């Protein structure tokens, strides 16, 4: 058969982005993988690599923060995962520098989208710290609650800005395509865990594996924390690119759990590396999960492969290979 529709997928040389250009090729997709810098072999060459690249790949240059750097590579596809966003937070104007640019860069790549009017749908990549980051948290989250965007801006935690980017650029997304007609997926995912294909750690893996190392500064994160596998998280984006019923957000968390139970984990499954029995900066006492609910996305009919078990033996053996003790 023919290459299954030009897609495009933002940000391709990173984490997520890297692994979702792996399965579209897998799934017989001609991919258009845009990145900052094509010249960059470190970070473009893990994709050449990739099974199938060599026929059916092509890398562009885009940049959020540069209007129409995006319109080429998108003219002419049937579809467009944005992943890309700004991953800068050591910023000293959080809003001009990191909130305005993802909710700028999101809303010129739906307006090149529809203006190449060959796309049928877009599946932008949003995060759970677009639902569940609010004064009082509640024991379930789906794809109906929203972050408190004033509550993030007054008390300021750690990683606010990120939470706020991403939130209003979310729905920014979603407006511009009800004002204009266009399909869009937003897929909400929790912490990711998977390979990676990078020679450097993925944030997340550094936050997933907090308690083995000893980045005591990721223990608030995993206090009470969602995971999804990333082969899961890709898989469900192609799933819900093809699917002619999806539409709107969707929830993609496969397991929620605390410190405490993660820690537990770890003891009985990896009796080789030593986990702390008291987390600083968390003490007390009980500790409950918070759920993510998936079930818009299973109800289409999505299955999620792998536990969090598989996580975490799939993180530590790319690590293993180099980043992390044995
Ligand atoms: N990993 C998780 O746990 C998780 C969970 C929920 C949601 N997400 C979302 O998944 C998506 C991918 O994130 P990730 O985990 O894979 O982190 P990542 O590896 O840092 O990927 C981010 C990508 O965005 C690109 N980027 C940054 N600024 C850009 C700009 N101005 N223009 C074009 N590209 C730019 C980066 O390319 P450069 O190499 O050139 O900087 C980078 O490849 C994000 O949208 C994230 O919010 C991730
Ligand atoms: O994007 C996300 C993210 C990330 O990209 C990088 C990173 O190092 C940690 C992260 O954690 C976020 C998160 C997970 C579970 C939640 O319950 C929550 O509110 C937020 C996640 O959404």
């Amino acid at each position: 058969a023919a290459a299954k529709g030009p897609v495009v997928v933002t940000g391709a040389a990173g984490f997520v982005g890297s692994w979702l250009v792996r399965k579209l090729l897998r799934a017989g997709y001609a991919v258009r993988a845009t990145v900052r810098d094509p010249a960059n072999v470190g970070k473009t060459k893990p994709l050449l690599d990739l099974p199938g690249a060599a026929e059916r790949l092509s890398i562009w240059k885009a940049d959020l923060t540069e209007e129409g750097s995006f319109d080429d590579a998108i003219k002419g596809c049937t579809g467009v995962f944005h992943v890309a966003t700004p991953m800068d937070f050591e910023s000293k104007d959080p809003e001009n520098e990191v909130i305005k640019p993802t909710v700028e860069g999101v809303l010129s790549i739906m307006r090149a989208c529809k203006e190449a009017g060959t796309v049928r749908r877009v599946v932008f990549t949003s995060t759970a710290g677009a639902v569940n980051v609010e004064e009082r948290q509640k024991p379930v989250y789906d794809e109906n609650n929203w972050s408190d965007v004033d509550f993030c801006r007054r008390v300021k935690m750690t990683g606010w800005m990120y939470f706020v980017s991403k939130t209003l650029a979310d729905k920014a997304a979603i407006a511009y395509a009800a004002e204009h007609g266009m399909d869009l997926i937003s897929v909400i995912p929790p912490l990711v865990i998977g390979p990676f294909i990078s020679a450097g750690m993925p944030p997340s893996l550094l936050t997933a594996l907090a308690l083995i190392t000893g980045n005591e500064p990721h223990y608030s994160i995993l206090k009470q924390v969602q995971f999804v596998h990333l082969d899961d998280l890709c898989d469900a984006e192609i799933f819900l690119f093809e699917h002619p019923a999806a539409a709107g957000r969707y929830v993609c968390s496969s397991h929620a759990t605390t410190i405490h139970g993660l820690a537990a984990m770890l003891r009985e499954r990896y009796p080789e590396y030593r986990i702390p029995e008291r987390f600083r900066g968390i003490d007390d006492g009980d500790l409950q999960p918070v759920h993510f609910s998936s079930k818009k996305l299973l109800d289409l009919g999505f299955a999620f492969k792998y536990t969090v078990e598989d996580m975490y033996d799939a993180a530590i053996r790319t690590c293993r290979e180099k980043g992390l003790i044995p």
